[PDB]
């Protein structure tokens, strides 16, 4: 508890000095990563933090309180917008998750869960998810994906079946959304730990279900391909329009993950 | 300033009426609901006019070009990000355009000649960008289709990154202020992009479809818009040397 209302009041003061460094006015994601290693450490200085600017590379990130941070997930859109990115933070504890925080800085809003108890939208319960099938199911996907040599193939059936398709330049932000039940699903061959570690809290919270792309479960020790949606959903994409090309994308993970 | 006045009145009171319709519940007499509403009392006032809309010459008189709920897959999964949309055209030339992102409470208009607002805020005229390092509004579904996915798999692959909200008048308003610099898709009725046209064009932006002729309400066309330069370079490097592929699309689909 007084963890949760640490972090949840460290995630708040990180916003701040964001706002500060835009209104006066990389570095950016720079400074603000080093306040949150900084300020985790002045009071646990026996804490381990995974971010993306630097910090814990090469840690066991299953050993005692580690912090995944993502301080600003969503750089392009930052850059080109000034909106639609999010502080990303997820504490796991002896390698199991404890609290997940995403914060959509601009909008003034905090996604937040702690592990069965729930997840919120600031003080608003998310309600669960409901099974939903992929020809009534809007999906998040980038375009990019698509143009690439066997993985776009794969992933054209799954638009074509799909209602439609989004794509909001967050990955933290889109899986929230697939908690929130703005997205049924979301799909990337491509995430680090910081960039859904405190995502994932919440969505499996509202009864998500997430995996990579070979229905292999998620786990911070690394990156990985993603494959998020209610349950229902899930099966549907990862049974239906993935294992069927199982060979093709074992071979492609093994190339990116290598 | 009149009808101006009529239409901006209008169209906030359209939203406040989807709302009511929201709070008290869906999608399909809600649009109904808004195109009644929008449609017959522009009539009852303007018995001339003419009203375009989903369910004749837009050279002559005054035309509105109306798009009850923009969308509607946004309304349904969603419940935000779905806009009104109303284009007025006077004697075939533009006069006015609204989009009322309705949730977001932010109405996007302007009047011909006299600059672009949100709400009341003037809106920043648009700079030139590079493709390379320009975010473009792109569908996924368009990737997929078989001559389409190749002419655009080049411009997406060179492009600093794409997105996909769901509402073209939302999108091309995204391009209007700063949010995309581009916006492109292989078709789209009147309704969808008229209103966000007027607004587009005060802010020197830059339309046409996707062979490069300019943009009409006659009919449906595909789309190109973002700031100019980098309009001048999708449409000169990377659809240019596919005209001939584009216009047979074009004469297959229209
Ligand atoms: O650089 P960054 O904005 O923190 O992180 C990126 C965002 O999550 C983006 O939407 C996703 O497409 C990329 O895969 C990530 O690398
Ligand atoms: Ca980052
Ligand atoms: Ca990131
Ligand atoms: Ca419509
Ligand atoms: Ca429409």
């Amino acid at each position: 508890m007084a963890l949760y209302g640490f972090a949840q009041g460290l995630i708040q003061e990180a916003g701040i000095r964001i706002k500060q460094l835009m209104e006066q006015n990389t570095n950016v994601d720079k400074a603000t990563e080093d306040f949150i290693f900084d300020t985790i450490l002045e009071t646990y200085p026996n804490h381990q933090v995974l971010g993306e600017e630097g910090h814990g590379h090469d840690i066991d990130t299953s050993k005692g309180t580690v912090w995944v941070v993502d301080p600003i997930d969503g750089t392009l859109n930052f850059v080109h917008q000034q909106e639609n990115f999010a502080i990303s933070i997820g504490i796991y504890i002896d390698g199991k998750p404890y609290a997940g925080f995403v914060y959509d800085v601009m909008a003034d809003v905090l996604y937040h869960a702690k592990v069965g108890e729930g997840a919120y939208r600031g003080s608003q319960p998310l309600k669960p998810l409901n099974d939903s099938n992929l020809r009534q199911s809007i999906i998040g996907i980038n375009p990019n994906w698509l143009t690439k040599p066997i993985l776009g193939e794969i992933f054209k059936e799954i638009v074509n079946d799909s209602r439609s398709a989004r794509a909001y330049g967050s990955a933290a932000l889109e899986i929230v959304s697939v908690a929130t039940g703005n997205l049924e699903a979301y799909m990337t061959p491509r995430l680090q730990p910081w960039d859904f570690a405190g995502g994932l809290v919440i969505l499996y919270e509202v009864n998500g279900q997430a995996s990579n792309l070979l229905g292999e479960p998620l786990t911070i020790s690394g990156p990985n391909s993603i494959l998020v949606g209610n349950r229902g959903l899930h099966q549907e994409i990862s049974n239906d329009y993935l294992e069927p090309h199982h060979d093709a994308l074992i071979q492609l993970h093994e190339q990116r993950f290598k």
